[PDB]
């Protein structure tokens, strides 16, 4: 299925992905895509920032959904 | 059976296709007849992006229909 992606530069990008991906793999496909690596990415959806271990399917993400990248460096 | 793309630059190309055919393998049409490399094709359809590995018919696309080609560097 395909869901997007868009960061704070307003831009916007799309996966290929399937339910039972996990968040980590959610963030290689976007390191496969745009060369940052997972642990530069936070996941936000609704609201909620999304846990590395955990699927799509467990926080109920359907095609055509809209995650949002922040980028962070390893830490704060 | 037949199928219209049409650009940003308001040129209309004709392809050749079964519904059966993938979306990837209606881009290497594209290809076959423009020289652009799938990866840089974007084809939308009643305006939702299509996904590579689904058919013309997942989409109920029928004959004289016109997809949108959208050129997008591998990425953004």
């Amino acid at each position: 299925m395909q869901i997007f992606v868009k960061t704070l530069t307003g831009k916007t990008i799309t996966l290929e992905v399937e339910p039972s991906d996990t968040i980590e793999n959610v963030k290689a496909k976007i390191q496969d895509k745009e060369g940052i690596p997972p642990d530069q990415q936070r996941l936000i959806f609704a609201g909620k920032q999304l846990e590395d271990g955990r699927t799509l399917s467990d926080y109920n993400i359907q095609k055509e959904s809209t995650l949002h990248l922040v980028l962070r460096l390893r830490g704060g």
